[PDB]
């Protein structure tokens, strides 16, 4: 009769991203049916996050992204210290993007374009010529991929990497936009930036020259009609220490079979960047997505369940 988990305290880990609490809290909605105890998550950079996790201070993440994370997941032990099944989200893409209305204008689709000073010159936002790229926040795994990038495109000399507060720095973007100025920015789905920016309405995707990725040289992230964006199709997993995993199969199960649609994590983060984003709101939309798609979730919880515990 006994519920597997009981007595056993889980802590998850995300990062400071408020947009990661959703999926988090899904995984921990389901071990709490497993009868385990669930702390709220911790955030943190997620370099600490892989630390604590193979550690054993965590116990799960359900935002471990490949490719940007892998040189963190093998620097702090990778599959020896930690355990991945199966695909949580599939389909989130990422890249750079400018407004339409200048790429129309000037033929822009390549970034290699932007070696061009007269180029970059539309984009530059401080004065000192070069292109203002918003990017990515010191820890995140893009802050790696967009700086190998710019060196490997050989675009230093035109364009900046603008590292900060990427939500912050986005809303500036957005209002830079809305006064009909140009704008270059990275970023990914799922997140809330896509719908207030929309390619092919508002701004459009750039192609890059040629693959270039950290850590890996034989990196391909061309498609097979030969176009290129800078990045594969990504995916998130979730990732548990290996040894926790090992000691409760039921949790294990769960972990490799569950499954949450890109398009359900950006109607949420749309919803939470229209004002409701606190802790309480972020709940009732985890029990109102369970409750709509309750034969999954139940049935993810029986096969967990089922497993040889
Ligand atoms: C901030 N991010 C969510 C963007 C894509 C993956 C991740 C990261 O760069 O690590």
């Amino acid at each position: 009769a006994d519920l597997p988990g009981k007595g056993i305290t889980v802590n998850p880990v995300q990062s400071t991203i408020t947009e990661e609490t959703f999926q988090t809290l899904l995984v921990s909605r389901a071990l709490e049916k497993l009868g385990y105890t669930v702390n709220k998550p911790s955030e943190v950079d997620y370099n600490v996050g892989y630390t604590s996790l193979a550690s054993g201070d965590a116990t799960f993440t359900a935002v471990n992204w490949t490719p940007l994370h892998d040189n963190m997941y093998e620097a702090a032990g990778g599959d020896k210290k930690f355990y991945r099944e199966g695909v949580f989200v599939n389909g989130a893409a990422q890249g750079y993007l400018i407004d339409k209305k200048t790429a129309d204008q000037y033929k822009i689709t390549n970034i290699a374009q932007l070696k061009d000073p007269k180029i970059a010159k539309l984009f530059d936002t401080n004065g000192d010529g070069k292109a203002d790229l918003t990017g990515c926040n010191p820890g995140w795994g893009c802050e790696g991929a967009i700086n190998h990038q710019l060196a490997a495109y050989e675009l230093t000399n035109t364009v900046t990497h603008n590292q900060g507060n990427y939500a912050a720095m986005m809303a500036d973007t957005i209002s830079r936009y809305k006064e009909g100025k140009p704008v270059f920015y990275y970023t990914w789905t799922p997140y809330w930036v896509s719908n207030e920016l929309k390619p092919g309405k508002d701004v459009v995707w750039l192609q890059v020259p040629f693959s270039a990725l950290p850590g890996d040289k034989n990196a391909d992230t061309k498609l097979p009609n030969g176009a290129n964006y800078g990045f594969p199709v990504s995916t998130m997993h979730i990732v548990a220490n290996k040894a926790w995993a090992e000691k409760n199969p039921a949790a294990a199960k769960l972990f490799a079979i569950m499954q949450l649609p890109v398009a359900d994590i950006n109607a949420q983060n749309a919803i939470m960047h229209d004002g409701k984003a606190s802790e309480g709101d972020i709940q009732g939309h985890v029990d109102g997505w369970i409750k709509a798609h309750q034969q999954q979730f139940d049935g993810w919880v029986n096969e967990a369940l089922a497993a040889q515990k």
